[PDB]
């Protein structure tokens, strides 16, 4: 039954950059709750000031390794400091520093584990996440010979000069002048995983190289927070109240939240879709809340539509989670026009608070959304999005209470416990995997 | 101690071409009797109609894979249908039909395992039997990386085109235009086994290639089934009753139960042996029952002797295992004049039920039969076979009850439990093996 | 754990050549006491009666293998005879003969393990000691695929011709014309160990080749025997009684217990130091007892000093093991001027009995002797040894009583039990090791 897991993560709470830190801490906590002893190795990034445990040679220079320690139940956390690991720029400083930081983290992890084997047994598996932890996972695999699992949360698609592999003591893994560290991590790993079944299919051109040892393991949502119990009144009352705060009157309400960028979150597709619809008679029946920032040309374009249309509103700030929870619980639909999506947490967050997703049929959004829980659409096509929005409006005159209930039931099925239980399977190879010849 | 075993066989009761089906069923039940969890994959051959579990691409076409499930204690059987696996011709249709049936068995077996691994732990070993299951054994070894034991029940000694290894997804196993699948099986296996010590010596020219990881595991005999307790009355009473059934009076009885072919079970040597004795005076004081079929020329020749003499009978139709038991318990002797013999399951069936075997001194028959439990003869020689039959008629006057009693006691020592116990040793490597330098 | 251990050693009590025989027996019994099943294979060296267990081919010749069996609780000892294994010359006969004997031990060990695996499980680890057993270790690892651990007690630093590896069935381990068998033993080993941290450091030029899988495991000492409890009277009484036997007065007594012709114990350093001290006034307070025998030139030098000084005593006759215990337990200081010392059992024997060691700072003597337990000197320097002896007379202020108490505490902590436990960590790989980048 019970196992001893070594989890290598390049970021961990309270260090927060993207969504990974939160994701790895949830996995690590969930594993611990199942009764597994979980050890976490992660850089301190200048957040913690630990005790000096030893010295290592890295890039022809001496470096004193420091360690900060926390223990919560079966979870044991180690923040490793020393050299570039004390640099606050989590993914830095610069492309050069980040790679050196990853290499130092690799040799520091071997030092720390080596000291632990002085008083305790070898871990059953080494679970390492993303290309930044590859040097650590490769080194631990190389010397201690324990099973390795590699999880890719998002493909970076970029090669590193052979130089950095030679310095990490992994020369044999660098037979060419440049190496993709995600290909190297998949090569040395026993089982490779990714965060959705759809993303695995979308990026098969790459994942194909690990046919028969590549699988999917879904992330989870904490619908202990994302939940309607924190909201008061009925949905209509909440929706009428929210719209008053925005300075709009009653209408079918659509919501976008995300970065304003190109070929990514698709706010540009949404904006063109609003322009297409603006000539239709049923446009003045629709309400649009667009939240986020980034590309200032897209922010200006977004602010032009707010200026030209009283039923469109834009907010270029990062709102709190409490305020976003109330937004998901008030709006009718959430629009997710992504060009690609590894998982799609925004969908789950909206679905748990009863908002109906209209999303691009890409990556994990295909796995999350179904016929009876939302609308999928062809990605990168404003006309087809505008048409999906028109179809969402006719639905709205019917009782959508069944749609909303199905969303809440489904979203809550994506638990972190289910996610953890399935990693335990991957750790022993007792798991299914992707084969090209299965139809 | 206890292990999850995945057993791959091409033949399984109630499907029955030769003694292979009975061998694989008994092994599987014996493994299960010892407390081990045994999963059997085997083709349906059109005898079982099952539920679809998915689809696979094989030879550029979509093939629907179906499964029929039977649970019987710790033994779990999966008859796999789809494409040529639905063909009623077990070892066909023809040479190429059998090969692509074997390739289909490979990818279908991966699909089923992949699906089982979605809700259960990975098996500790894969035990695959004869060259027909090599595609399945190799694929499961390649991807799932579990220990593999290859057991050869009969050596076919031929090569398949590389085309079929390419189509099976095993290009790295076919570096020439034509490939012996028995060499491939041995190569990729951790421990190779055959069904007797005598056959290992006889075919050392081949087995020599896997020196250091090659051994023998004797087949057994289900003396709980093959027993005189199911029969009633005395032996002479059953003997007289059976002889009168085919329209013959009392007299010493010899039996043959084997497939009609040129250089295998030796029906050609028996028929010519009968022609030598027909000129002699003792022929009228002898009875013959020649059960089997196959080759048209030999079928006509066996049929011709039946027409000439009211002394010889021939049965071509499918006899039950219950009726074959009754024949063994009635007849005085059993002739087993094979050119080669991997084991000799007919020998132990005859001996356990009381009949005295007359066998060729080849392969497993040397291990089974001794001077105190039967008559050994030079293989491929009709003269010495005829000579041994006359020596059998000399003993028929003497109460040879010790032959019958020593046969019973000797046959009982070859239990399937011992065979099962010894296969468990093979699965972990804890078994003795043949070395080139060990004389 | 309760693992099953197969231990390989070229000598084993009662066959004594160096210290290896006693050191392996103590390791084996300690493991047996901790509840592990231990199997020892060792050559008979023409000493013990055995029964034949089969034949092997070596060097184009047929050899009859013989075995003697001894059982002692959980310890099971197999002394393997046959061919050159019947040679009484332990490390012979001659250099070529010794290599052939070592090769014969390889194929004979494979034959014995092969027969044992007919009726018992495969051992969990193969633990082989020094280069003489590398043909056995490598062959067992090759065929049976079980975890290997290679312990170096002493480095011989020579290369053997490729011929011998080809005859041992290990052609793949000899791609060059000449091969260092100590390199070969580490390469094929999963974890390599050596008998001290200090000797690991001294020979890092060699051990660095197995960086990441090389570690140390100290030898031990039997403080059930080397104990003051057996000695009657106080230490003062014993020393005075000792000095009157040898015909001297009271004084600070120094002792040397080592074989002269064993150059590696620097008795010539001591003798020169005594000459340096003889011109000093405080020499008349010193008493010396040199024990051992060897070179006529060196014995003459010792017996010359014995003649010139009533201070000095030279004993060449073979002493009792009980008597040597009483010497350690009544002298003040023991001098160990070794040029090198992988462990330093003599220092522990003195310390466990209260004698304060004055020793060369080489190999395991650095690990055994601390500032609170004894005196470390620069190796091979008579002048620095003379100073150490002078400094010792100052400590003879009566506060060397705490030195003796510290020595007994420290000596006892080097038990064979603690050594056996750390080897068990080595067999699983759950142990700290030496890395190149850990400074
Ligand atoms: O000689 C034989 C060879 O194959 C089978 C074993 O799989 C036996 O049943 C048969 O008697």
């Amino acid at each position: 039954r019970h196992m001893k897991v070594l989890l290598l993560g390049f970021e961990f709470l309270p260090v927060k950059v993207g969504g990974l830190a939160e994701a790895l801490t949830a996995i690590s906590e969930a594993l611990a709750s199942l009764g597994h002893e979980v050890l976490v190795f992660t850089p301190s990034h200048g957040r913690f000031q630990g005790e000096e445990i030893g010295k290592i040679r890295v890039f022809g220079e001496e470096v004193q390794v420091k360690v900060s320690y926390e223990e919560r139940g079966n979870l044991r956390i180690y923040r490793i400091g020393g050299g570039l690991l004390d640099s606050e720029d989590v993914y830095g400083p610069g492309w050069d520093g980040l790679i050196r930081k990853a290499v130092t983290f690799g040799r520091a992890s071997v030092l720390l584990l080596n000291d632990l084997l002085r008083e305790e047994p070898l871990p059953d598996v080494v679970h390492f996440h993303d290309w930044h932890t590859v040097f650590a996972g490769a080194l631990i695999k190389k010397y201690f010979k324990i099973p390795a699992v590699f999880t890719i949360h998002r493909l970076n698609k970029s090669k590193l000069p052979a130089f950095y592999f030679h310095e990490a003591g992994l020369s044999e893994l660098a037979p060419y002048p440049d190496i993709d560290p995600e290909h190297t991590g998949g090569y040395i790993a026993d089982i490779v995983t990714t965060v959705s079944r759809g993303y695995l299919i979308d990026e098969w051109g790459f994942f194909r190289n690990f046919e028969g040892k590549i699988t999917y393991v879904f992330n989870g949502i904490d619908c202990s927070f994302w939940n309607e119990s924190y909201l008061t009144g009925s949905r209509d009352e909440r929706k009428k109240s929210l719209l008053s705060k925005f300075g709009m009157d009653e209408g079918v309400t659509f919501m976008f939240i995300g970065r304003f960028d190109r070929g990514q979150k698709g706010v540009d597709v949404l904006l063109k879709a609003i322009e297409i619809l603006s000539s239709k008679k049923e446009f003045q029946e629709m309400r649009f809340i667009i939240i986020g920032k980034g590309d200032p040309e897209l922010e200006g374009w977004a602010r032009s539509l707010e200026e030209k249309h009283g039923n469109v509103k834009v907010i270029t700030e990062m709102l709190s989670r409490e305020f976003v929870r109330e937004l998901y619980g008030s709006v009718d639909f959430v629009i997710i026009p992504s060009y690609f999506e590894p998982f799609g947490l925004v969908a789950l967050e909206a679905m748990c608070l009863g908002a109906i997703p209209i999303a691009s049929a890409v990556g994990g959004l295909r796995d999350i959304i179904t016929n009876e829980t939302g609308i999928l659409v062809k990605a990168g096509d404003p006309g087809e999005l505008a048409n999906a929005i028109l179809k969402a409006l006719e639905l709205s005159r019917s009782d959508l209470s069944k749609f909303r209930e199905n969303c809440k039931k489904r979203a809550m099925s994506f638990s972190w416990e289910k996610s953890a239980e399935r990693y335990v399977k991957a750790y022993t190879g007792s798991i299914d995997r992707a084969f090209d010849f299965i139809l």
